[PDB]
């Protein structure tokens, strides 16, 4: 019986993994978007990774949050 | 029965290596349009390095998470 | 009995990790859009960020949905 | 018996885990793209707001209406 | 022979998950879109909210469609 | 017998799913880029919608003409 | 030996439910884009469109003509 | 025996339906650039049209060369 | 026996089904991409079309290339 | 037995309908830059058109190639 | 036994033929562009076939290798 | 028994093989982009290729830590 | 035993033909981006030439990691 | 048990060449991006392609990383 338990916790591990690539692809687009309002303004220097990036940084979290489930079962 | 546990375990490992496929995508994305925004305007940086400091955080923390999950569960 | 249940709440937690991957797309689309948006003028994220909700919502909320379903399995 | 119909309920709530992942993008994608319109508009603005929820609503329609398949296999 | 009925119920249940996938993606599409569109011209805009509906009604439309098939399996 | 010809007519059903995935797509596409077209300038009215019902049409009619052949078997 | 058989034109049936798919996405395509070409232009409404409705035909056919290979096993 | 070359057959066949879908996508996208490019031009129609049919048919043909095979099975 | 090689040949057949998108895709893009460019002008017309051929050759070349093969396992 | 060997020849044939997708794919791609070259300067075609072929030619070829190990088989 | 180590040869050779397929993507991709960048002109005279062969050799070049896996099975 | 277990850690690895293949594509893009951006701009632009290590290392990073994982199973 | 080892060997090949794939779509970006620039200034430019080779190398690296095991198996 | 042990290393092996199609992308991404760069500044020259080397033996390094964990499961 354990061995079935077993393998749903081993599974349940890796499909966290599976999550977790949806990921930070999110991330770096929020990053990237964001350093770009810096150029073109002072005010605009820095602001995206600023408070846009931040979002991805919250993303990051949740995906944690998902490496968090995977150990849950365990 | 530890036959079965054993392939979950294995699986659970498999599986976390997808997420970092993904993971590694959103990153590759904010560094690429950081470079360019970068580019533009060389003075306004810092509240972007600001903002970027915290999107690449938060991304590398829940990758992180998931390889904690990882071995929370063994 | 106990192999079925397994089963399910293995495949539970792998499909919260689909889940995810849409979610975490648009996040950063939403970031990535915000930090520019705010670059060219002060008062950026005003009458703006009201929209900005109701749409952050509107994914958290089908996402959730999900997450609800994943849980309800338990 | 029951293990089958077990199943069968398993599944149907799964497939309200693949629904949200490709409901989470399209949601996403208005949202980001209005960000956009917003900065431009002025004076104009919020009648659109108007038209952002009857979307906004049908998405988060056709989202729950998924939620509620995955708690019906419940 | 339930084992093989709720089989069949439990898939018909899946698959109105997918519809939901697809139809999820569009709604956001069609959302931005429009909130670009309108805010281009004043004196066509608001004229557009119209279409706007149009499109977040396709979108919910094809989702409930799917949680339409859930259902009706149970 | 029934219980494999049964399971077969509920899997030929979940693909008809997969069918309105793509359509669904591209239906949202036009709507969402036609909103936009309406809103700029008033020229003749009534004369553009009225190709992408046409268009709207033949899409949700195809994706029926499939739902139909499904319950056809039944 | 029937309900192999039976089970194959099932099958047969429900696959013929994946060119839906494909075929529904060029269709969202040609549509968008001259619901946008009108727009520029009056004369391609009432007359431009026409065309579309040569294209919006063509599509709608081919969608038969794979209902059609799904009886033509019958 | 039969029974499971005949499956074999109906399949080949039905899944000659699914090939459609991946044509109809790229069919749609040329009609939809020309009756835009039309949209500029008188020329276009009587010539640009002269490519609408020769892409109208490579699409709709695709679509019954499947239709064929699938009843080239029955 | 010849059921089996029966079989075989099916799914030998379905296979070309696969070939048959990706070549598809490629001629239709050939002949988008020159409707446009002639819609651009009358007079030009005679250099071009003869490269077009060339191309919308070769694609068609190797799609057949394969129904060879396709038919060559019967 | 033969089912094995059958088998063979069918993979053997099939996985050779993988090639053709992403073969399709470039081929499209040098047509199509081609009729938009020749679109811009009329009497300048005459150096090009002499590439157009080359590779319409190497096109063609390996689309062959794989229809070529598909026969080759049987 | 020989049947099925016969088979894996077999399908090893058929993915010789999925290899193809994607080479053949990127093949076509230079052979577009230099069609178009040879009619811009910048590089049109006396570059637009040396690098052509360059990127056709590449492509033809994986193509091939995996031909050779293909034979070198035999 | 542990003869299938390693097996199992075996695939396991493998497919850590795959997900890697997608994060040096990631690593990439950044790097062109940066290149480029830094090509055309005013000042020495220095940060720029210093950017671009930041993000070539995040993506090589996560690449190894999916490897790490790998081994660490072992 | 030996039957088990034999398949590991032909897999083993099998995924160095992914490797193909990878390599023959990620070289063709390098080249088609560099024709290009190329094509812009003739004594002029022809850094990325330089970095081609680079990446021309990078490719060829772990292209040949998979022609390493492919010969490595005989 | 060695049997299966020996197909397990040798799909362990072969599964490290499915990376490889995902850098194979990225690698030309950064060339690219870099060849274009380059061309814009002779100043843009003589550093320029100093970093390109550097990202493509990254690139080729991590192919490596991988055909070595491929030879390192022998």
């Amino acid at each position: 019986n354990p061995l079935i338990a077993a393998a749903s916790v081993i599974a349940a591990g890796l499909a966290v993994g599976l999550a977790s690539i949806g990921p930070g692809v999110g991330q770096g687009t929020a990053a990237g978007q964001a350093v770009e309002g810096i150029a073109r303004q002072p005010e605009a220097e820095g602001k995206i990774r600023g408070t846009l990036l931040l979002s991805l940084a919250f993303m990051e979290a949740l995906t944690i949050y998902g490496l968090v489930v995977a150990l849950a079962l365990l």
